[PDB]
């Protein structure tokens, strides 16, 4: 083993440094050297100090770092022939590297650190596996991230370490929709999308352990804005490798052909093979001549221009058919003849994105494109619905295709029902079921997420190429551990600037911003999306809204100025940008029904939600301007009360103000409903209040509000002894006081089972009677997770099963419901694992079992809130059991007819982030059993409410919250 | 004849009066020397000098004032014995005066004016005709109405007036509906509804010739507030005949009861005829005895089972009540007049039904006056049959100004409008409702008018009524010169004419409490516009005339036109622009926000008018304004809003939103959505105007360019900037070169903005359509809108007497232009035998099925059977006899209720057309049906909403 390998800040300064800390070979790769060289800055911001190459080794410090790719460096070859290293654990293999401390490897080296790749990209991700240890973060040089400063570093004198294959085989992103933001940064900060813009993309994507990339298309064109080809030629020397999207194919991005066409070019005037077969065959042919000798993945296929349909409205689908197989056939005849002549050997994609998924299968009639020889070895890249629910995955057979799939997925939208740009809104859980799924079904060759802009999609897209760099760690075998990566991913952001406290507090934001804007997207937000009171949902988001936008200026004041850029870019503006909007818009939500009871309250409401829209311009302007423009132009998009699916037309809340009435008149309501009274004898003046129905509550409240600017006395009184309120007399002005909250008091104590009692609110213009029946029975006589119905109605977090039942397989593993922590609009849900298997009801389907109490025996309504998942086969069904009692079970559908992504169902649920589904069931009187059993894949299931046949609940974005169980 | 009789300032003054004006006699009644001396009080405001009474005839002036009621009056007979006057004309008739100027009738006297009543109360009438030819209002002492100063006044040496029946037998109203506003007014100005309160009550009844009175019942005790018994013997001294409503039988107002009942009463503690028989007997029996002995009308009856056992339990009811009527009151029941309410509850218990008999012509109602009532909005319900006219007794309508009930009340001020009142009423009457009218004027303020109106129609049927068509134009200047003869001139007098002929007209089409946002559309066919433009030119008028009256008659100006034109039109814009403040705020325009500062400021403006009123004349109307009225969400006060305000906060980009005006259509001009708009005035040949809005979303300053692609077509701008800030909005006025233009022609309009670009497309139509017959409607816009006074021509037919059945038009009448009905009104006609008919001519673009509309006051059938027809016929294929009324409809029903708040019913049907020209015939059949508008458009077509309906398309001559 022999000493450490130590780095320390005396090796690094001129006058006691004993040599260069890197030794550099002409043999290298140019590509590995400038990484190298990237490490190195990286090593001076630890050290405080420059270190410095060599090529000489008689130059080299007594510590030094020895790095290279197996197969261009002497020097490996050296150590392996001393048997210093053992190349054979990483030669051949794809994207690997050795990281190993050795001692006395060559005349005047003590130690040495040894970064030995298999191929050019093993050896960057080594390289960064330095950077890695000495704390530096991937996002370095992205969001300013500085690393804690070092006086010294040091590893065992036997450290070891390999690296595995990453467990995708191509894994990166797509910038997207990038004007306004990016387009502006990119002019602002590079002068366009150029090299030097791309050197940062490809640093990051690198640093993020990625190989793949879909570069800026809208209004760019990669293969020649470097200027010219630099942008291919840097890209092609780092070794990212390059793709397209669904509609650029042939190494063609989307704008070439807008610049080549016309009535006289070769390329011919027409974006269609049909009628410009041939100009468009040689626009095909002259790309690839031009970058196919470059790393890349050819797309293959051919959609419409700027993301459209390739045929127009009377096409049929044997015609869609028809061409695509044309086209197919004509581009893999380019491919052999001009890139290589090996098929085999040259990476295709074909994108089954929107409307090709239905031309890829087929129907009854047109034998689809699927299993067509001109698809083999071919990738075929699967897509999300464009808001990150999977759709069809590979069947067993299907997963028999050499050439494997691909996912591309959306954190960053723009289209349709309504487009999602601005700040991120992805949920790390979410992420994990879905993408986890898909590796589960076979989904394994290329993994690519559309990223917009890039920024605030840091979180996301570490998560997103961790978990395809290693899925072990990260994926299906490790449920529940999102909250975990975001805690390391924290850690490895804020090391040294935030301690235990600060950096649990930074969990609190990142895991509650997203849950938030998870629920509805930014754009999508507006008034009465959540109710104004009922269930009290607008009032507990509010309040959870402003603990978190607390803890933000908290941590705004605390974090140093060294580190404050990164806590803004990554954390605060984030987190106040998606939380400030949803508050502004569920004050106005709040002002907006208070003004159409003519409340005063309304005008307090009003400036709330016009200060809330000013600091959204504030934030948004702050981060364009800190650390001299770093982001500027990032924020840019209009994101605010989106009335179509882009922001044509898009509008700010309204303000509603009230003018007093003359009457000193008060109203009366009960909180978390709509129930309200000004108490006239001609009208509704009596008013329930069910709170204590529950047997464990023993708080409640009633509202006492002004209408006029009138002093205006109010008088409470009870009918019983042991029914009390906070307050007896009390005088509201219009002015100063405007409104007034009363608590009520139960008095459990000796209380029967049943009582009901009587409140009496006297105001000038009349009285309110407040009726409060009490359950005092805690139902002890029931198994613990027994709904008891108390209120009309059961509402049950999926997770508050009282049992559940495992079948076992061969191998020893079991079918299961898991509950996930966190997913979902409310508390979590719960999912059969394993996910990619058909159960059947009887042979191999696990299940889950609650027990419910119901007051009368009858026809109930089970309502479920599910995931908005789509069905994971050509045949678009998703199926349940379910089984009440001992009856038979019974297999339902939980999607509406005639469902398809698209179309309009889809597109409520999707904007809501659930799916509801409604059956019939009889129950007995008394204690009932509800079996629910998986049966299809993409089952996940959030809330069931039951109530009786015919009865109308009082309308929520959530739904009512949970109701009473034993033992609760 | 020779020389005039004349009464000048000289006669009057104590240094040159040759004696006193009047002579007394103690033989006249009291109430009659009460009024003489309101009279004489008269002769002061005019000549500006006390006249004197004297009993002595050598004491009295050269030219005298004789009045007196025959079989009272000494002197009369002496005149009468000399052949001076001849009282056998108007000996032994009903509420009749002479008024006839004598030459040399008794020793010093040289010209005597005599006053000569057949009875008490047609001796008054006789004493206020004298007042009114010296031009003292009715409303002197109610308003506050000075009467222009006179130095002399004449008249001819033989002038002669013998005054005619009244038309009506009882006439008078009804105090309702009294708290807030007159119980705090009488409380703050007499203590109470006491005597001296009643006293200018009275006046005011008898000055409009009224004789009956329901006093003010919902708290107050007319029978014990006097106090005890001073106003109901004041009532009698005067002849103001006293009555209750239909719920207080035997003269006990419907507080009595509270305060003598209970557990050891002798009249029991239940208001129950079948368990408290004896209690509720005697409490109507010491009822009796209490004020049988006065001039009063006697409510009979009173207010789960069967039909058969409702009519024997009211027929015991009535028995019971006439029987202590011939014992307490007089055993000649004939001779004392009652009346029985025919509400909805007791009408099965009246006809009965087709197994037990009713009360219709039974002995127990002979010669009982049977009350009809109104729907509680101002339209009648049944009326008498042909056979139920021979009833003795006859008929009354109870008929409403003033309503507190569902489905909204209306207490505030004056809503009603003369010609409704006056096509009511006038039906009533042809349907043979003659003996008793009395309306529900709840406080009186603001009522004058149409109070006025109503008792002058009664009075004097034959001037105002059935025969007087299209007359209550004429009666409100005639009223308007009675209030402000020597005021103002007559330019100012028309202005007074538009402010009170405006307001309610604008009033009665949605009456103030239920006034609110959206009940006229914001934009469409320009409705709310034209309403806020006609609004702002009246209240321009009302604040001119205020600066302009006289000190003195002041307050005569502000209670009589000034505070219910500016009340109810200030609410009225409050409402209009709050809609277009709402309006404006959905689509974001910076513009919404000084709309809601206008909403605002009327709202202030309504507190302000309000205290005025209230202090004017040292608190002369306290009170009389103070109920709720804005704004009501049920069909009282309880829980109403005030207008909401909306204001917008701008976007971000320098947007500018494109609108076509008087349409919904509009556009921001972006290539995703819409940004083609069709703007469709011009396809009216005879429409040479247009226009177009551009309006602010954000405080940027926004440029926009304004092109179009045709020669002919063009707008009055073609590059502007907006900023959201000084300049908020432009109006762009399109204009059509129409010389030269073929028959149809289409041009676009580019608006281009920062962020788009909007396309209006420009239809025309340049086709005279000459080869059609005058008042044809084309339709160009796709369905035709006519007044229903438009028709192209008209049949009447003829009876056997000479006389016409025909469709008249109603000037003015209704929502919108005018109305027409036939006459006359109470004949059910058949088509094919004499059945009127209107026919309207209208060119279709193309055959089929086409949906036809009415829009008709919202009357309801005069007979039991809930139907009302009309007969269509297109192209004189088969006539169709259609009801125009819904499913199920009756009073109270939901489309009763909908209908009567809108102040419109609409019916549709199904008729088919030929291409190109068509014929449509109305024919009347039942009675009640008053036509406004009819709208045609292709069957299942949906036409922008609206309040009034689309506005009137295209006819040939327009
Ligand atoms: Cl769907
Ligand atoms: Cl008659
Ligand atoms: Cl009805």
């Amino acid at each position: 083993q022999g000493m450490d390998f130590t780095l320390n800040q005396e090796m690094l300064m001129t006058d006691t440094k004993s040599g260069a800390l890197f030794y550099q070979e002409e043999e290298a790769l140019s590509g590995v050297r400038k990484i190298a060289n990237k490490v190195m800055h990286d090593v001076e911001l630890v050290f405080g100090y420059q270190p410095e190459a060599t090529k000489d080794r008689d130059m080299l410090s007594r510590h030094a770092v020895l790095y290279g790719t197996v197969g261009h460096s002497p020097l490996l070859d050296e150590l392996n022939a001393a048997a210093l290293i053992d190349l054979t654990e990483i030669a051949g293999k794809r994207e690997v590297f050795l990281f190993q401390v050795v001692d006395q490897p060559i005349q005047g080296v003590e130690k040495a650190l040894v970064i030995a790749g298999s191929d050019k990209r093993g050896t960057i991700y080594g390289l960064f596996h330095l950077s890695e240890k000495l704390g530096v973060s991937p996002l370095v040089d992205w969001s300013g991230v500085l690393p804690a400063r070092k006086e010294s570093f040091s590893l065992k004198g036997d450290y070891k370490y390999v690296s595995k294959e990453p467990s995708v085989k191509y894994r990166g992103f797509f910038i997207n929709d990038e004007w306004p933001a990016f387009g502006n940064w990119s002019a602002k900060n590079f002068g366009g999308f150029n090299a030097e813009m791309y050197d940062h993309v490809f640093e990051l994507l690198l640093r993020l352990k990625g190989n793949y990339l879909w570069p800026a298309m809208w209004s760019a064109r990669f293969n020649d804005d470097g200027p010219g080809l630099a942008n291919v030629e840097l890209a092609d020397e780092y070794g990212v490798i390059m793709g397209a999207s669904h509609h650029e194919p042939c190494l063609r991005y989307g704008e070439e052909y807008k610049y080549l066409r016309g009535p006289d070019s070769i390329y011919g005037d027409a974006w269609n093979f049909i009628t410009n077969r041939e100009g468009i065959t040689k626009f095909w042919e002259d790309g690839l001549k031009r970058t196919g000798h470059f790393e890349n993945i050819i797309t293959i296929g051919m959609r419409g221009e700027a993301d459209t349909k390739i045929m127009g409205e009377d096409a049929t689908l044997e015609d869609n058919i028809n061409l695509l197989r044309d086209v197919i056939q004509t581009q893999n005849k380019l491919i052999k003849e001009h890139v290589n002549p090996n098929l085999k050997e040259v990476p295709r994609m074909l994108a089954l994105y929107k409307e090709v998924e239905p031309f890829f299968y087929g129907d009854e009639n047109t034998p689809g494109l699927i299993n067509s020889e001109e698809l083999e070895d071919v990738i075929l890249m699967l897509c999300d619905d464009n808001h990150g629910n999977l759709r069809t995955l590979p069947t067993e057979d299907m997963r028999k295709h050499s050439g494997g799939y691909g996912m591309y997925y959306h954190f960053d939208y723009h289209g349709g029902p309504v487009s999602y740009e601005w700040i991120n809104s992805s949920y790390l859980p979410k992420i994990w079921e879905q993408m986890t799924m898909a590796y589960d079904f076979g989904v394994r060759d290329l993994w690519i997420v559309n990223v917009g802009d890039i920024a605030t999609q840091e979180l996301p897209l570490s998560f997103f190429l961790d978990l395809a760099y290693d899925f072990d760690k990260w994926g299906t075998n490790a449920i529940n551990k999102t909250d975990d990566y975001t805690k390391q991913w924290i850690e490895q952001q804020f090391a040294g600037v935030f301690n235990l406290e600060q950096k649990d507090k930074v969990f609190e934001l990142l895991n509650g911003y997203t849950k938030i804007a998870h629920n509805r997207r930014p754009e999508a937000m507006n008034v009465d999306v959540y109710h104004p009171v009922n269930y009290h949902e607008t009032d507990q988001l509010l309040d959870r809204i402003d603990h978190l936008l607390g803890l933000a200026e908290e941590l705004y004041q605390e974090v140093d100025q060294q580190h404050f850029t990164a806590y803004f870019a990554l954390v605060y503006y984030p987190t106040v940008g998606n939380l400030n909007l949803q508050k502004m818009w569920l004050l106005n939500g709040k002002n907006k029904y208070a003004a159409q009871l003519n409340l005063i309250e309304a005008n307090k409401l009003a400036e709330q939600v016009k200060a809330c829209l000013k600091r959204d311009q504030e934030i948004v302007d702050e981060y364009h301007t800190i650390a001299d423009g770093k982001f500027y132009g990032m924020g840019l998009s209009e994101h605010i009360g989106f009335v179509h699916w882009n922001e044509d037309e898009n509008k700010n809340p309204v303000l509603s103000y009230v003018l007093p009435v003359n009457k000193p008149r008060l109203l009366v309501s009960i909180d978390g409903t709509e129930l309200r009274s000004e108490g006239s004898p001609w009208h509704v003046n009596t008013l329930p209040l069910v709170d204590f129905l529950e047997p464990d509550v023993n708080q409640a409240s009633f509202t006492i509000s002004s209408v006029s600017e009138k002093k205006a006395e109010y008088h409470i009184s009870t009918d019983q002894d042991w029914l009390s309120c906070s307050a007896a007399n009390g005088v509201l002005d219009g002015k100063n006081k405007l409104s007034e909250t009363i608590h009520v008091f139960v008095d459990r104590d000796g209380l029967a089972d049943q009582a009901e009692g009587r409140i009496t609110v006297k105001t000038p213009v009349g009285k309110v009677t407040i009726v409060v029946p009490v359950v005092n029975n805690d139902f002890t006589n029931y198994p613990d997770m027994t709904f008891v119905d108390t209120k009309g109605y059961i509402s049950i977090e999926a997770e508050h099963f009282a049992t559940q039942k495992a079948t076992e397989n061969l191998d020893g593993t079991l079918n299961r419901f898991e509950v996930l922590d966190g997913y979902g609009k409310t508390l979590s849900a719960i999912k059969a694992f394993p996910t990619d298997t058909h159960y059947q009801v009887g042979k191999d389907a696990p299940f889950v079992e609650y027990h419910f109490v119901t007051q009368e025996a009858g026809v109930y309504e089970l309502e479920f809130y599910l995931q908005p998942s789509n069905p994971v086969t050509r045949e678009g069904t998703m199926y349940a059991g379910i089984q009440v009692n001992e009856n038979d079970v019974d297999v339902i559908n939980v999607l509406p007819d005639g469902y398809h992504v698209d179309g309009p169902h889809w597109g409520i649920d999707v904007i809501n982030n659930i799916r509801t589904t409604k059956t019939k069931i009889t129950c007995e009187q008394g204690l009932n059993k509800l079996r629910i059993y998986a049966v299809s894949p993409g089952f996940a299931l959030e809330k069931i409410v039951i109530y009786p046949d015919g009865k109308k609940l009082a309308n929520s974005y959530l739904g009512p919250n949970e109701t009473y169980y034993v033992g609760r």
